[PDB]
RNA sequence: GUGCUGCUGUCUCCCAGACGGGAGGCAGAACUGCACCU
């Protein structure tokens, strides 16, 4: 329920009756992760710093219980695999049972508890563990342990599930035709791969690899290459793919772990104590305590603690920023990590957010349903999620009306976007440009590295590599072709040294943005974040293909158990992605409280862009979260062409592909020019305030009569037709101007609605001719409005 | 304090193989700017 957040203090010179204790614990974590790791003998692919990963069988997984101090673990496996599956999280919320260690490294209802007093009074739970520690410190890597696995018990259900969908996919490809003939196509695939895109170039039933199919050798069947080829590429996709998910061990040096403490009894106990604007920590360990000097942090610059009737200390400080801002929270639990030498102690804290009237949660639902209005006078927000833009911006207020794009609402009058701009844009003309060039540079070399190795290995191979050396890499590169391999070789060192030296000049420059004299107008946020985001992830690829050259291209394995590769770059870009997150989401709740914000929509885009860079939930989650924290209330919309449609006309239209932020819209049979980014953050809000009363895209199949009917899919396209046509269905019938309509039904195509006349894919894509006009006609004569 | 996030001189280990890269330790200066549970 409640928020959390946390920053880290250094203590510097640390007794050894601690250091004893953090090795220790991070021993204890490892056994215990490979302990509940072998309690479920299904094998698993493993790594350590190594990387490669080497592979368990069930008898080393035997051994291993054995080693614990079992006999038969395989004769009683059952009872320790229910125990460890209630331990971790496997199962269901009602069926689970680091709470367990006070049943495990003990010497003197669900079905985990219960198993693990049968496999003690059974005499085989009680394990031995490899290193003598206390209780509590027990508990705490017995947490940390099993919160590492609880992710990779995830991931390997997620892994299950990935596998299980591509096998279903092949499936309906295949679903049972012709067996022998598919065999004669693998048949075919035997010289393929001796000798889809191939299969797309296969359009009509009429180069070795499209030459050899008209030949006697596979002619028997040239039945049609849409069923023929679909089928050998998704069994190809079932086969490549890896089924489960890895693991890595914690290790002090190399995989470390928090070791935590808290008055909980989740580890020793603690107090912390502040005096002159720094922290004091001491830890009562079984030994006795220590006193360690926490170096005063800027995080909290004039601090204080207290003890609080809640178990839990709380304290307050002030966080160093453009101002000086107050922070209050009650701290119950603090972390060691040491990293690369040097103890830090983790704090952690639970604080308020700010305050919020149910006014704004009745406002924060499908048409079809009913429910209570606003009756307040709040502002709306635009939020719209991008790279070029961290977030175009527009605010209109429910309950007034004075002047800009008016837009309806759902049963209630027109507000006015009157506040709009754009968030994030490009720093600089030059920086952004420059370093999208270097991590374009970066994407392309990092193939033509392999496309050189496969070369000298073999020669070319087949044309369509000729192809994409002479059309994508080789200018992606900016190199020359040699024939023979060691001057290419040496080239491609040079180019390596050069984009290393291209790295350092921006990343030089762009640290000094925040510096020099022009500190102030040096803005919170913008697209350099992104796109030097994108440069570190394809230059971290270029660099580690560069280091896996010298080798031929049949191999597979490392050469040597080199641990430590390039992972200053890893750990260079995790920094700058948490940080750019951060400052995404300082702008974004700067932006929206000083307009009140009361309310704020922000569009889905779960459904070169934030995909790739984060996964597709943690932006909006932790998005939601800070402006959550802030006592904004956000939310999410579709984007389903809030990105094409025009805002005050209601209708489809030309994002153009070259002006890339423009957008355009016809008025009053009059063409009328406006931003892209605002315009999608308008109709991004419109479709938060009108409770989407204005659908433009409807899927439709035909069986026969030559009529389609409407699918139904989302309570929102139920509500469309109920409010358009009358009836909870309807059909796409016909009319003279080569269109359809929708006319009800009684006891999947494309279809789009421009005025309601329903143009499906081909007469829709209607929007070329649109952009054929707006092109014609100029876009310096076109009206610019308020942006 | 963690990062953004650095720089210049120097010191060492690994991969390569005369082009290059990877990983860390110190020591100077420049500047005191921007955010901060992964």
């Amino acid at each position: 329920m409640p928020s959390y957040k946390s920053s880290r203090v250094l203590v510097r010179d640390v007794p050894e009756e601690l250091v004893d204790h953090y090795e220790r614990s991070h021993r204890v974590a490892a056994f215990f992760m490979r302990l509940l790791l072998a309690m479920r003998r299904e094998p698993y692919s493993l790594r350590m710093r190594d990387g490669t990963e080497r592979e368990v069988d069930l008898d080393e997984t035997d051994d291993f219980l054995r080693s614990a101090g079992c006999e038969e673990p395989d004769a009683v496996s059952d009872d320790l695999r229910s125990f460890a599956l209630a331990v971790l999280h496997q199962d269901n919320p009602k069926k689970r049972a680091e709470n367990c260690v006070s049943i495990l490294c003990l010497e003197k209802t669900r079905e985990g508890m219960a198993a693990a007093l049968r496999l003690r009074e059974r005499g085989v739970f009680p394990v031995s563990v490899p290193e003598h520690l206390d209780l509590d410190s027990l508990k705490a890597a017995m947490a940390s342990a099993a919160e590492r696995l609880k992710s990779w018990l995830a991931c390997n259900q997620r892994a299950v599930d990935e596998k299980s969908e591509l096998r279903k996919r092949f499936e309906e490809a295949l679903d049972g035709v012709d067996p022998e003939k598919y065999a004669l196509f693998e048949k075919f695939a035997a010289e393929l791969q001796q000798a889809k895109k191939l299969v797309l170039a296969v359009s009509a039933k009429f180069k070795r690899g499209v030459e050899i199919l008209k030949e006697d050798g596979y002619k028997p069947l040239w039945e049609d290459f849409r069923e023929l080829g679909f089928v050998y590429l998704a069994e190809r996709k079932w086969e490549r793919r890896r089924g489960g998910a890895a693991v890595t061990l914690c290790d002090a040096d190399d995989s470390p772990i928090k070791v935590r403490f808290g008055l909980t009894g989740r580890g020793r106990k603690f107090v912390l104590s502040a005096a002159g604007s720094r922290f004091l920590i001491t830890v009562k360990l079984p030994c006795g305590d220590v006193g360690l000097t926490a170096v005063p942090s800027r995080y909290f610059w004039n601090p204080s603690v207290g003890r609080t009737t809640s178990n839990s200390f709380r304290i307050e400080f002030t966080k160093r920023t453009t101002e000086n801002r107050r922070y209050v929270g009650e701290v119950k639990e603090i972390g060691l990590v040491r990293q690369r030498g040097r103890y830090y102690f983790f704090i952690d804290y639970n604080f308020d957010p700010e305050e919020v009237s149910d006014e704004t949660k009745v406002g924060r639902a499908p048409l079809n349903e009913s429910r209570p209005k606003p009756k307040d006078k709040l502002t709306v927000m635009g939020i719209d999620l991008g790279i070029n833009p961290a977030f175009a911006f527009a605010v209109c207020t429910l309950g007034e009306c004075q002047d800009g794009i008016r837009s309806p609402v759902a049963k209630m009058e027109d507000v006015s976007f009157d506040s709009t701009g754009l968030r994030g844009g490009i720093g600089s003309q030059k920086l952004h440009r420059e370093m999208h060039n270097l991590s374009d540079r970066c994407f392309y070399g990092a193939r033509y590295i392999r496309l050189s190795k496969k070369l000298r290995d073999r020669g070319a191979l087949n044309d369509i590599e000729a192809r994409l050396l002479e059309e994508k890499y080789i200018p992606g590169f900016r190199i020359v072709h040699i024939e023979d391999a060691d001057e290419r070789r040496r080239t491609v060192g040079r180019t390596v040294k050069e984009i290393k030296q291209e790295y350092k000049r921006i990343r030089h420059q762009f640290y000094l943005r925040y510096h020099t004299s022009k500190r102030d107008r040096t803005e919170l946020i913008s697209a350099e974040y992104f796109r030097m985001l994108f440069l570190v992830k394809n230059l971290r690829n270029l660099l580690k293909s560069w280091n896996r050259y010298h080798w031929t291209t049949g191999d597979r394995e490392r050469r040597g158990g080199n641990p430590d590769e390039l992972k200053s770059y890893v750990r260079y870009y995790n920094n700058l992605r948490m940080d750019t997150l951060k400052k995404l989401t300082c702008a974004i709740v700067r932006t929206a409280k000083e307009h009140g914000a009361t309310l704020v929509a922000m569009e889905n885009i779960q459904r070169n862009s934030l995909l790739s860079l984060w996964a597709p939930g943690m932006v909006l989650e932790r998005v939601e979260q800070e402006l959550k924290n802030e006592g904004i209330l956000a939310w999410e919309v579709d984007p389903r062409h809030t990105s094409q449609t025009s805002c005050i006309t209601d209708e489809f239209g030309y994002r153009s592909l070259v002006a890339k932020d423009t957008f355009y819209f016809e008025q009053d049979r009059k063409i009328h020019r406006i931003d892209a980014d605002v315009n999608a953050a308008i109709n991004i809000a419109r479709r938060f305030l009108t409770r989407y009363r204005s659908l433009t895209q409807l899927w439709a199949s035909l069986l026969d009569d030559g009529r389609y009917l409407v699918n139904v899919t989302r309570q929102h396209e139920r509500a469309y037709l109920e409010l358009q046509t009358g009836a909870p269905a309807a059909t796409l019938n016909p009319t003279a101007e080569a269109s359809y309509e929708l006319v009800g039904l009684s006891p999947r195509e494309p279809f789009y609605r421009h005025e309601g006349v329903w143009l499906t894919r081909e007469k829709h894509r209607q929007v070329h001719e649109l952009r054929n006009q707006v092109l014609a006609l100029g876009n310096a004569k076109i009206p610019e409005i308020r942006t």
